[PDB]
């Protein structure tokens, strides 16, 4: 029922020329539109897939014009709807190796959740490597591997046609994670530390994240509706996101080491 609250619909809107929000109240889904086809970053829950397509069409765009679907990490609140969106799309799915493996499993054998939260399996069509780039209609999409929350967690850097940089950040949360000598994910700590360094060295004009509460979705949305054209321009958003995630992580790790 917390996913129920996260999946409450929002009216789609423009974040920026060529950048559209088509997700829910707290589960992000971003459509990048170009004259050569579109990119969809993340999907949400399987139950929200009809709402996502519905949102895309309410903006005046066609599912058949979506060429790529990118995934941040392969859990149900972001990959759950990809299977059906892929089918309605004909699009090719992009994801890191570890995300591809988990998505083929339907979310099962999660290093922390086991088989607790499955979703429709997906076949990834294009395996993403760190720093790999895709070009479409003047837009560039680049993968930034940011593991920690999951072994394959991926952030996404978009260079828009107008030259401005967008960063779609994956989660860095580790609630309830065993951080010291984790049997199922032994490289977690070094992974998340490299992720902090990678993200904090990234310049950004438009800061987004796969959970709306973490980049002020509802506040920025209301502000833009009232006429603030640049409400989603947030050049300090990623630095603050990393600082607060790192602060919480180091406190959690310090507590785990103080047995
Ligand atoms: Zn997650
Ligand atoms: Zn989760
Ligand atoms: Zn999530
Ligand atoms: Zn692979
Ligand atoms: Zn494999
Ligand atoms: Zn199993």
């Amino acid at each position: 029922s917390l996913f129920e609250a996260w999946a409450k619909p929002v009216q789609p809107f423009a974040i920026w020329p060529g950048v559209w929000y088509v997700g829910t109240e707290n589960l992000s889904s971003v459509l990048l539109t170009t004259p050569q086809g579109h990119i969809l970053i993340d999907a949400g829950l399987d139950a929200s897939a009809p709402q996502i397509r519905r949102n895309i069409e309410a903006l005046g765009f066609r599912m058949a014009d979506i060429r790529y679907i990118a995934n941040s990490h392969a859990r149900l609140d972001h990959a759950g709807g990809i299977a059906r969106l892929k089918a309605w799309s004909g699009a090719r799915v992009i994801a890191s190796h570890a995300n591809a493996e988990q998505m083929a499993r339907g979310g099962k054998e999660d290093f922390a959740l086991g088989d607790a939260l499955p979703f429709p399996p997906v076949t990834v069509d294009m395996e993403a490597q760190d720093g790999q780039q895709w070009h479409l209609g003047g837009v560039t999409l680049a993968a930034i591997f940011t593991p920690g929350h999951l072994p394959g967690a991926t952030s996404w850097k978009v260079t828009l046609a107008d030259g401005k940089t967008l960063i779609y950040a994956d989660s860095l949360a580790t609630p309830g994670y065993p951080l010291i000598n984790n049997r199922n994910y032994p490289t977690l700590v070094e992974d998340i530390r490299r992720s902090f360094a990678r993200l904090e060295a990234q310049q950004v004009d438009i800061f987004l994240a796969n959970h709306g509460e973490r980049f002020g979705l509802m506040d920025k949305m209301a502000r833009k509706a009232r006429g603030e054209n640049n409400a989603f321009i947030d050049k300090a958003g990623l630095a603050r996101y990393v600082a607060q995630s790192r602060a919480a992580f180091e406190k959690q790790l310090a507590a785990q080491r103080a047995q």
